[PDB]
């Protein structure tokens, strides 16, 4: 299975922890990610980055590791988000 919108991940940035968020859809006139990288939108925080798969996580399977609580900003609400509104627009 490759990556598609709407898939719910941990994604990882340096400097931050493995972090709720999901694949997006490319917006009409944005910027297209580099090669083998996604729109990344990251819950709690509700930024967009580019990652490949190397640094994207499944969420279902990987939250025993990755989604105990932090007191980083915004990673306690993005818990919240991936729970319980994931498809949300934020």
């Amino acid at each position: 299975h490759a990556f598609k919108p709407g898939d719910l991940v941990f994604a990882k940035m340096k400097g931050y922890p493995h972090w709720p968020a999901r694949i997006d859809d490319i917006a009409d006139g944005a910027v297209k990610p580099p090669p083998n990288k996604y729109p990344i939108f990251f819950f709690g925080t509700h930024e967009t980055a580019f990652l490949g798969p190397k640094d994207l996580f499944p969420y279902d399977k990987s939250k025993d590791k990755y989604g105990k609580p932090n007191k980083r900003k915004g990673f306690n609400e993005g818990l919240w988000e991936i729970q319980n509104n994931p498809h949300a627009s934020y």
